[PDB]
C-alpha cells in the first residue's frame, strides 16, 4: 500500500494552513510541529534528505492548493502542435506566478514552437491525479487553452523531429504525464464541434 | 522498527491539546481534522510498515504556481446563491490537495450551506489580479463552476439567494461586482463564451 502517502499529504497541507491563518501563538507552534512530522515521515518513507523534503514539499507560504499546469492547444488544417521531449506533449508547462493562464500559453507557445498566438479559448480543466495518476508529492490542475496562430514560424530541428503537427489518426509517442490519449480526443472532439461542452474534473 | 506508529501518536496528540485548547472554530476544525486522519491511520495494522517509494521527489523542483480558489454559481428561481461571513460571496474558497475542481466546488457549497450540486458546467477561469488585487502579494486564479442543487439540506451568518437588481454587499476579494454579473450573463445564455484571463 502507498496510501499513506495521501495522508502525509493531507497532514502537510492541514499543517500550512494553521501557520498561514492561525492567529494564536501556542497553536502556531502546534501547527509548526506538525508540519515538520510530516516532512519526517516524508523524509523518512521516501529515503530522501529532510531538508531536500522541506524545500520540495512544505516551503510554501499560504493555503496549500493544487499546482497549475497549461496546455496550449494550436489546430492547423485538422493536425494538432506537438513538441518532442524521446515523448510528445502540447506546448506549456507550469503556470509562472505574474502571469495570467493566457499569457503562459502565449509565452510557452512561442519558446517551445516559434509561433505567435492569440484569441484564447478555455477548453478544459482536466485533474492530472485523476487522468495520469502517479504516486505524487503534490496535485496538479491542468487548464487546456486554444489559440490561434497569428504570427511567427516554427521552429525547425536539424536532423531530428522535435515541433510537429499531427492528425488524430496519426498520434506520436505521447508524454502521458503531461497529456493522456483521451485528453487529446478530447481536443479533437472540440475541433470537430467547436460548439460542444467544455470538460471540467 | 516501524516508524509510523510513532509519528502518528505524535500527531494525535498535538492534535488533542490543540482541539481541547483552542477558542477559533477554524484552528479547532483544523485540530478537528488532523484527530479524525491520525485515527484512520492508527486502525491499519500495527506489526507492518509503510511501503518506501524512493525518488518521489526526482522530477521534483519545488516549482511554486499561482493558487487556486473555486467559486460555485449556483442559480434557482434566476437568483443566485451567496454566503455571509458581514460581506457576502459565493460559496467556494481555497482548493485542496486531494480534490478535483467540481469535488472542490460541491464541498464548499455543502459545507457553508447543507446544499448538495451536482452538473457541474465551467464557466470562467479569472486571474485575481486583473479584478480584485490587494497589497498582498499572493498570485490566485479564481475558477467558477456552474451547479445545480440536488438535494442536501438547507443548513454562519446567512446563506441567501439574490436577483440580479438586489445583489447584497459583496466580498470583492473573493468576488467583483463585474465578475457576478458575468455570471448572470451566463445564466441567461447558456452558450456563451467562457471567460479566461
Amino acid at each position: 500500500t502507498i496510501k499513506w502517502i495521501d495522508w502525509v499529504k493531507q497532514i502537510q497541507s492541514i499543517a500550512q494552513a494553521g501557520l498561514t491563518y492561525s492567529k494564536d501563538v501556542y497553536d502556531i507552534e502546534r501547527f509548526q510541529q506538525l508540519r515538520d512530522i510530516s516532512i519526517s515521515m516524508m523524509s523518512h518513507y521516501t529515503k530522501t534528505d529532510w531538508e531536500v523534503v522541506e524545500k520540495l514539499f512544505a516551503s510554501e507560504t499560504g493555503y496549500q492548493t493544487p499546482k497549475v499546469d497549461i496546455r496550449a492547444v494550436v489546430f492547423q488544417n485538422e493536425k494538432l502542435l506537438f513538441v518532442k521531449e524521446g515523448k510528445w506533449a502540447l506546448p506549456g508547462g507550469w503556470a509562472d506566478v505574474g502571469y495570467t493562464p493566457t499569457e503562459v500559453a502565449a509565452k510557452e507557445v512561442f519558446e517551445e514552437t516559434g509561433y505567435e498566438v492569440d484569441h484564447f479559448k478555455l477548453l478544459a480543466i482536466f485533474d492530472k491525479e485523476k487522468h495520469q495518476p502517479s504516486p505524487s508529492a503534490t496535485h496538479v490542475y491542468k487548464i487546456f487553452i486554444g489559440c490561434e496562430i497569428i504570427g511567427g514560424e516554427k521552429k525547425t530541428s536539424i536532423e531530428t523531429e522535435e515541433v510537429e503537427f499531427f492528425g488524430e489518426n496519426e498520434l506520436p509517442n505521447l508524454s502521458i504525464a503531461r497529456n493522456t490519449e483521451d485528453q487529446i480526443k478530447e481536443m479533437f472532439a472540440y475541433m470537430k464541434d467547436p460548439q460542444k461542452e467544455k470538460l471540467i474534473d
